[PDB]
């Protein structure tokens, strides 16, 4: 019972956090696959 | 009104995909950062 209204808003702010974490993770990869060639 | 139930679920899909994305992520960093040290 543990009200969608707010599961699901809880989940988007959790999910938009994670998109943020991949996008800084790609671009230091970005970095490392550059000082590698 | 785009059902609450579903859209929670397509979520979670979502969330765990990502979660899984950042992991793998994590780990090409580690590879990196241990390349350069």
């Amino acid at each position: 019972d543990p009200d969608l209204e707010i599961r699901a808003a809880f989940l988007e702010k959790e999910n938009t956090a994670l998109r943020t974490e991949v996008a800084e993770l790609r671009k230091e990869v970005g970095r490392c696959k550059n000082i590698v060639s």
